[PDB]
């Protein structure tokens, strides 16, 4: 077989397992409700062709005398069928199960990377169990491979054979990210990031059991990426105006493009660098105006790692991370209507900005996703109070200078 080179990412998911063996921080739990019944035997069947069809969950990470690398393997794997029918909260030992599952670290040599279940807690009310690796998948990929697995599963239970799949393999992005690794277009995006980011500084950042609270609203006063300008210039001024730093940094992860025309389950975005200078009497157009030159300035050398970066240099780059992203559309499993729920995301990027939007909505929801070693319950549900409402100041009258705008407690 041939084996392929560890991303920068997944190198570092590897070496800090290694060395915390008791760390289930890098699992991402998820669960399906799905409302009305479910053939366990079909569903393995499903499961079965989406996991050889989105073959990231084939890979397998070794150790050898010349490092760290990964292959197609075909893994073993299981899918239990527990019946909680009979208990008095059937819900409180489907949690308990789950939890108890996702809470154990895996071991990345040799060991189950994904964990496939199927909880029944009531006549008619199913629970679909997905755990992943870090290493291996993101969020967006889970629900990928969660739709896929709808579709087919759909398709197999009514006789129908599904259609095949619009996904891409995971060697396709292996094969063209070992020759960007030998790129003269990497050395150019290297040599332009660290030129970039030269004489920066700390990050600007409102830090001194991952934490979450999310506030839901709604704006009167466009489209998907101003709303994701206007998020980050909005949280840029909101760093400015609470660290009084001229110079602060966020996090915009992008998805990376190199001639994919279909989604590849576990390929993951790029987080990029985002440094906004905030000069005196600035207000909301300008910063919005100066955030779209210096993305634009930069979403061509968007395919250079920032791991690689992080590493060329001198702990982070930035403590606050904007993700702008609808509601994923809900799913049927054979014609009945399952929603998704989340046990675990991924470790912390210190402060994670997520705005979740729904089309023809003018509701929004913030989410906060915050590290606790940086944040509190009190200080973190402060912090996403007072950057809403001046939030809503920006957006009432981007003629207004960040500066004359003074936010409360």
């Amino acid at each position: 077989s041939t084996t392929y080179a560890l991303s920068a990412a997944q190198t570092e998911i590897w070496l800090a397992q290694q060395l915390y063996p008791d760390s289930p921080v890098y699992n991402i739990a998820q669960y399906t409700v799905i409302e009305g019944v479910i053939e366990p035997a079909v569903f393995e069947a499903a499961l079965r062709q989406v996991i050889d069809e989105a073959d990231t969950l084939r890979l397998q990470f070794i150790d050898s005398d010349d490092g760290l690398r990964q292959r197609i393997g075909t893994p073993a794997w299981s899918m239990p069928v527990l019946d909680l029918t009979a208990q008095a909260d059937p819900q409180a030992a489907a949690q308990a199960w789950m939890r108890a599952d996702y809470q154990q670290p895996v071991n990345l040599t040799q060991g189950p990377l994904f964990c496939y279940a199927l909880l029944k807690v009531a006549p008619a009310q199913w629970m679909w169990y997905q755990r992943y690796h870090h290493i291996m998948m993101d969020g967006y990929g889970a629900y990928l491979i969660a739709q896929r697995v709808a579709y087919v599963y759909s398709a197999l239970c009514e006789g129908t054979t599904p259609a095949e799949c619009d996904f891409g393999s995971i060697l396709q992005l292996l094969e063209s990210d070992a020759q960007y690794q030998i790129s003269a277009q990497r050395a150019q995006d290297e040599a332009y990031w660290l030129k970039h980011c030269a004489n920066w500084s700390e990050p600007a950042t409102l830090a001194s059991q991952r934490l979450r609270q999310t506030t839901y609203l709604a704006i009167q006063a466009p489209d998907a990426r101003r709303l994701a300008q206007f998020m980050t210039a909005a949280m840029a001024a909101y760093l400015y105006r609470f660290t009084g730093e001229q110079d602060v940094v966020l996090g915009l992860p992008v998805k990376v493009r190199f001639g994919a025309d279909r989604h590849i389950p576990g390929m993951k975005s790029n987080t990029l660098p985002l440094r906004l200078t905030m000069r005196p009497g600035m207000n909301l157009s300008s910063l919005m105006q100066q955030a779209a030159q210096e993305m634009q300035s930069g979403l061509r050398h968007q395919r250079y790692p920032s791991e690689a970066l992080r590493r060329q240099l001198g702990q982070r780059l930035f403590g606050t991370t904007v993700n702008v992203m609808p509601f994923d559309l809900d799913l049927s499993f054979g014609g009945y209507s399952a929603t998704n729920h989340n046990l675990l995301n991924g470790p912390a990027e210190d402060l994670m900005l997520g705005v979740y939007w729904t089309p023809g909505s003018h509701q929004l929801r913030i989410d906060f996703d915050a590290n606790p070693a940086c944040y509190t319950p009190e200080g973190l549900g402060a912090h996403q109070r007072r950057f809403i409402r001046f939030m809503q100041v920006l957006a009432a009258d981007a003629t207004q200078p960040i500066d004359s705008i003074d936010l409360l407690d």
